[PDB]
């Protein structure tokens, strides 16, 4: 139709495939694949098949999977090199599949799901699935609807059904505000009994068997707790049947704490959307909670409820249930915007690989550059183990701390791709080395021209620059069908607009939408025929051509994807393809790229303003350099500015039409030192950042690398009505920061930046006043409780006991034995308060369980032996005297000769 697969799996000698066939209907089949490797042959037995060095190469095609492994295995135990896809599931994909693949995204049934555990404490431990699940909301794409089962009857607390018609009303009818759009898509099932419940859901699962399995800490929580408590109930063969080829393997993880499981199903892709959402989204984030990722990104969260959720089922069950609906909505929702799932898909079928494969950049372009040289009949080379040998990464700057006023940024585009193609850098392209000089020598083009011939590193390392290589040819391939899908892209936009403008005034005649490609724009005829139709048909004409702008996008951010996470893989000793003195020529060719542009604009700028030595690169990370444009505002004089877009634009134009050329025949000269292949060294004006004019603002600052706050008016061509904070490394987001204390340090350094150090001081007289009659909770600290037992002695602080650590214990021995009520667990966070000398606590500190209320047995006390100078002192005072030491402000007003003046 044609056919695509869902999932492959690799089962002894055969292949297990889920798959769409030619009629649209889901079907599974069992392939005894037949494997072909390849050899090293000699000069003359001659053929069509070559590896990437160019030496001939004869085809090996096995009986079966497994003595194509047995022949490995020999091969190299001689010393002889085995060639070829040793990974039979992508050789098999790329025979099955042997076209560019379509798929129907409505034909793959995306499961995605949420469980809820009660247990006494709070956070149940997965491996070991103790406690019942008494609650799971399952929503199915095929079905569109939300498969919710509730456990009533639980030792933990007899409950009644939920009510779907509270659960619509709103909060003060005491309703949960299920959104009407999915209220009438929730299927309620709820049970007497855990075990009839799960055997259900078992059953529910056969029936809708998902491929995209997907969910919020899916892998790490929900798989694993669902499949070892139903292995603990019915035992392991029924477990198995969560997966289609009932085949499970568990699979550990280690870190410095505990050792997690992971469940594998065979015949199932679990797209854990934690981690999806992670390694696909351009913004880096102090928490990935549900809730706060929720909050970003829909500006809604989740359900709120009152206590901690270890007790909501008991207390709010009506709530409960309904928090578990939401919870899997909001993952939904967060989709429909942010479309991560068909990424994955695109970028599975694009590359031919297991979906889940997309976590793999080193899998994921292996079957890229597998299948391209497939079709040049050329033989991919055998993966050779590397010690894991660390090597230079990026250059970040030390800057100066300071304030700095006025600062303009450039950035290269795609750098580490571009230096991979500029260089011509891959495994056969290798040409030689040179004796090399330290890289300040190159910086400074001081050291002598590394070749004539070859092109160059400043790791010592030559490339040719007549072939064509493997790794730069197939990210080249990449570029291109970025620039091919944007236009698609537009002229699916350029079309929706011709829809548009029929639209007004259509005839009522009764006709069909037009058969046209709406990636390309519309021709003359169909220009005319378009104004003839009638609503009815202009409306579908116009959801397909939005439906193809919109695939336009989609594939032009897949390929960025791809793009950026090439170098991952070069430089992973895992990659088929990884050589040390290839990553190494990337990142220090980075590294020198940066100086020596860094060098370029500081030579220019000083002569261009007359003056000498003066340096105006303050600051630079990676790809990125930050140029402070003080002396270049003042050569102009302030006085004759307009306003604050005056001076804004001026920077703009200046950026754009003076250091931008000049910045590009700098570049242009470090190609021509490396001898390189091609200038792809593109570096454009990035942020303009400052004070607004006649203001007292500082404009921005920095403490260190990376940490730094800007007031940015433009970021490239686009400009902001409001300006806007750029906070890095500030922790003014840590989780640790106290919630107030967040919002006080973002506005302290706005005042820093936007108003001066008057208004810095009054607000901070203001917050200090203000500080005292806050919520306890909002001004409390937060850390994660690790290493509890370590530092447990009889119920006391041990020897080097965290601050926290110790809180804890003074929270145990206050609460030996009661409610009980609560509890802190293991690598869970906890609140931190700190206490006065002389408290019945018998310490410095207190700490319990976050998210929640300090139990009534204690919290009166607490709250009375609460230590706010040392609180106030230690969270906010001490990080504002951070940003004020380093911008060189008071955040106190000093004495002055007019205090004693009653003016
Ligand atoms: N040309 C080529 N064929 C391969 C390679 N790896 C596996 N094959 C096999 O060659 C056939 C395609 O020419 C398929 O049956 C693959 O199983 C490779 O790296 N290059
Ligand atoms: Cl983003
Ligand atoms: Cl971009
Ligand atoms: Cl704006």
């Amino acid at each position: 139709m044609k056919e695509f697969y869902l999932t492959v799996e690799q089962i002894g000698d055969s292949i297990f495939e889920r798959y769409i066939d030619s009629n649209g209907r889901e079907r599974t089949r069992e392939v005894e694949y037949k494997p072909s490797l390849f050899a090293h042959c000699p000069e003359s037995q001659a053929t069509k098949y070559f590896d990437i060095y160019g030496k001939p190469c004869t085809r090996k095609l096995f009986a079966n999977m497994r003595d194509a492994s047995q022949w490995i295995k020999r091969m190299e135990d001689i010393g002889l090199e085995a060639l070829g896809m040793d990974d039979f599931k992508l050789a098999y994909l790329s025979d099955t599949y042997n076209y560019e693949i379509k798929y129907d995204h409505t034909k793959i049934r995306v499961a995605n799901f949420d469980i809820e555990v009660t247990s006494p404490d709070g956070f149940p431990e997965p491996s070991q699935a103790k406690h019942p699940i008494d609650a799971i909301t399952h929503y199915d794409s095929i079905d569109d609807r939300f498969y919710v089962f509730d456990l009533l009857n639980s030792p933990y607390g007899n409950v009644e059904e939920w009510s779907i018609e509270i659960a619509a009303k709103l909060q003060e009818q005491g309703g949960d505000e299920v959104p009407s759009e999915i209220i009438d898509k929730i299927i309620y099932m709820p049970f007497d009994n855990e075990k009839e419940l799960l055997m259900e859901y078992l059953n529910f699962w056969q029936q809708k068997t998902p491929v995209i399995l997907t969910g919020w800490n899916v892998e790490s929580f929900a798989i694993p707790y669902v499949y070892n408590r139903i292995k603990n109930i019915f035992g392991e063969s029924t477990a198995k049947r969560l997966s289609p080829h009932r085949k499970t393997r568990v699979k550990v993880i280690e870190n410095m704490y505990g050792s997690r499981e992971i469940i594998t199903l065979f015949g199932i892709s679990v797209l854990d959307y934690i981690d999806l959402y992670k390694k696909f989204s351009f913004t880096n984030q102090p928490s990935y909670s549900l809730d706060y990722i929720s909050e970003f990104e829909l500006n809604v969260g989740k359900l709120k409820y009152d206590g901690p959720i270890s007790k909501l089922r008991e207390s709010n069950h009506q709530r409960y249930i309904s928090y578990n609906i939401i919870a899997v909505y909001r993952v939904l929702q967060i989709d429909a915007k942010r479309q991560f799932i068909n990424l994955s898909l695109d970028m599975g079928y694009y590359a031919k690989i297991q979906i889940q494969s997309v976590f793999s950049p080193i899998k994921t372009w292996d079957a890229i550059i597998f299948n391209s040289l497939k079709e040049q009949n050329k033989v991919i080379p055998q993966g050779r183990s590397h010690p894991v040998q660390p090597y230079p990464g990026a250059f970040v700057k030390e800057p100066i701390p300071n304030r700095y006023k006025y600062v303009m940024s450039f950035d290269l585009t795609s750098l580490y791709p571009s230096i991979i193609r500029q260089v011509n850098i891959s495994p056969e392209t290798i040409a030689g080395t040179f004796k090399v000089a330290p890289l300040h020598d190159y910086i400074n083009a001081v050291a002598e021209r590394p070749s004539d011939v070859y092109s160059c590193s400043p790791n010592g390392m030559m490339y040719y620059k007549d072939r064509d290589g493997v790794v730069p040819t197939e990210i080249t391939k990449v570029f291109n069908q970025r620039k091919e899908h944007k236009g698609y892209m537009l002229a699916a936009q350029r079309n929706g607009e011709i829809i548009k403008e029929a639209l007004h005034n259509p005839n009522l005649s009764v006709d069909e939408p037009l058969d046209v490609d709406y990636r390309f724009d519309f021709s003359d005829e169909i220009k005319e025929k378009i104004k003839k139709l009638s609503a009815k048909s202009l409306n579908e004409m116009l959801f397909r051509a939005q439906r193809t702008e919109v695939a336009g996008m989609t594939a032009q951010i897949n390929r960025k994807l791809l793009i950026n996470s090439l170098y991952g893989a070069l430089g992973n000793v895992w990659f088929r393809y990884y050589d040390l003195r290839n990553a190494t020529a990337i990142t220090t060719f980075g590294q020198m790229a940066l100086q020596w542009i860094e060098r370029k604009v500081n030579e220019y700028l000083n002569e261009v303003c007359g003056t000498e030595g003066e340096a105006f690169v303050l600051y630079g990370d990676t790809d990125s350099i930050y140029v402070s444009a003080d002396k270049i505002i003042d050569k102009v004089g302030e006085s004759k500015f307009r306003d604050t877009n005056h001076w804004v634009d001026f920077l703009d134009k200046f950026a754009r039409e003076r250091m931008e050329p000049a910045i590009d025949r700098g570049f242009r000269e470090m190609c021509e030192y490396m001898n390189n292949k091609q200038h792809l060294m593109f570096m454009d004006r990035e942020a303009i950042a400052g004070p607004p004019l006649g203001s007292k603002g500082i404009g921005g600052f920095w403490t260190g690398k990376k940490r730094y706050a800007l007031n940015v008016w433009a970021m490239e061509g686009t400009r902001y009505a409001e300006p806007k904070l750029k906070i890095m490394g500030l922790e003014t987001q840590k989780s640790s920061t106290p919630k107030a204390v967040q919002k006080a340090l973002k506005e302290c350094i706005r005042r820093m930046l936007q108003e001066g150090e008057e208004s810095l001081q009054e607000y901070f007289k203001e917050f200090e006043k203000e500080f005292r009659q806050l919520n306890y909770i909002s001004i409390a600290s937060v850390s994660s409780a690790n290493n509890i037992a370590k530092y447990d002695v009889g119920g006391f602080p041990g020897p080097k006991c965290p601050f926290h650590i110790r809180g804890i214990l003074t929270y145990n021995r206050a609460i030996k034995g009661n409610i009980d009520a609560p509890q802190v667990v293991e690598g869970e966070k906890v609140y931190v308060l700190p206490l006065r000398e002389g408290n019945p606590f018998g310490d410095k500190c207190i700490a319990w369980p976050s998210g929640t209320e300090i139990t009534d047995l204690i919290k009166d006390d607490v709250l009375h032996w609460m230590d706010y100078t040392v609180l106030l002192e230690k969270t906010f005072i001490k990080p504002l005297e951070g940003f004020t030491s380093a911008a060189k402000l008071d955040y106190e007003k000093k004495a002055s000769l007019f205090d004693m003046f009653d003016f």
